[PDB]
């Protein structure tokens, strides 16, 4: 048992709701909350601009930090920071932005990166302002995350077309 409330449960381990996931993770305080991270860790917009808004901008503070020492991640890749103020840890976690031109096929290699953690609060990756269909978002997660994953949905009419052609 845990505390995340008010999911849908899709399959044996991916739950959804509508919900912005910064106010999940300020109620919740998981483990890990996932960032809709890029390569440069830069928290512009997106959920990662409100992420990082909400730790008023310590995440970006320790990102940068994080980059001078390590370089940039790899699209598909992901490193564990602080969770700052909203979680424990914060997984960054780098999809393929199609506005960028970015391989579509590398939404699957992103989302395995969830499978190192148990339990993680996180939104569709490649979704929003990365571009991608957020129906084929879900449908790579269901097929590639194993552990279980608590999907928050900011947009309601989106949330409601995700469950209603959920196969
Ligand atoms: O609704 C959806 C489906 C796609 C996804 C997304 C992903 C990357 C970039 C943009 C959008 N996204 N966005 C959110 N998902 C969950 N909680 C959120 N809190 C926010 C607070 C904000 F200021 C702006 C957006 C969000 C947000």
């Amino acid at each position: 048992v845990n505390s995340f409330s008010g999911y849908l449960k899709l399959t044996d381990n991916v739950y959804i709701k509508n919900a912005d996931i910064v106010e999940e993770a300020k109620k919740v305080k998981p483990t890990v909350v996932v960032n809709a991270a890029n390569v440069y860790l830069k928290h512009g917009g997106g959920v990662a601009g409100a992420l990082n808004k909400a730790t008023n901008n310590a995440m970006q503070v320790e990102s940068d930090d994080y980059i001078a020492t390590n370089g940039p991640l790899k699209v598909g890749g992901s490193c564990v920071l602080s969770g700052h103020n909203l979680a424990k840890h914060c997984l960054h976690v780098v999809g393929p932005n199609v506005n960028k031109g970015e391989d579509i096929q590398l939404l699957k290699s992103a989302y395995e990166n969830f499978n190192q953690h148990e339990v993680l609060l996180a939104p569709l990756l490649s979704a929003g302002i990365f571009g991608a269909d957020p129906i084929h978002s879900l449908r790579v997660c269901v097929d590639t995350v194993r552990t279980n994953v608590y999907l928050a949905v900011f947009d309601k009419n989106l949330y409601d077309k995700l469950v209603s052609s959920f196969l």
